[PDB]
């Protein structure tokens, strides 16, 4: 397997995403990242509102 994730997991965290009127946006979601860690990468590379995206070639 090239994709060994489970889908199950991704299509939870889309459930959970999407509802933020909840204390459970915040606990639930980042579990679930746990879950599929390569879209927990992605997010924790992005710092959320942080913009770390400065690569010195920008002119």
């Amino acid at each position: 397997p090239n994709r060994s994730i489970s889908p199950s997991a991704l299509q939870d965290l889309l459930r959970t995403l999407k509802s933020p009127s909840s204390p459970q946006q915040q606990q639930q979601v980042l579990n679930i990242l746990k879950s599929n860690p390569q879209l927990m990468a992605a997010f924790i590379k992005q710092r959320t509102a942080k913009y770390v995206a400065n690569q010195p070639g920008m002119q």
